[PDB]
DNA sequence: CACAAATCCATTGACAAAAGAAGGCTAAAAGGGCATATCCTCGGCCTTTG
């Protein structure tokens, strides 16, 4: 995502960065995703969404 | 404190999609050519008319 930095890095350009080929960045994307999507973890986020 | 099964980590292959990138096609927007000559009021202004 595109927090504290002008970019939005794409799936290549971050795997870089871990030396993954994009796919094993996939996955690590998803853990984290999975992981904050737990209550208890994301009561305060639930809250800051509207509906 | 010694040996095998259980499981987070990283690549491969295949590949579906999203993103552009062009090529083509219309419709839309711009540009060009046209060849008889020339309303109503008001008021000066002058022809005619008596």
């Amino acid at each position: 995502f595109g927090i504290d930095m002008n970019t939005d890095y794409t799936l290549e350009e971050v795997g870089k960065q871990f030396d993954v080929t994009r796919e094993r960045i996939r996955q690590i994307e998803a853990k984290a995703l999975r992981k904050l999507r737990h209550p208890s973890r994301s009561e305060v986020l639930r809250s800051f969404l509207d509906d």
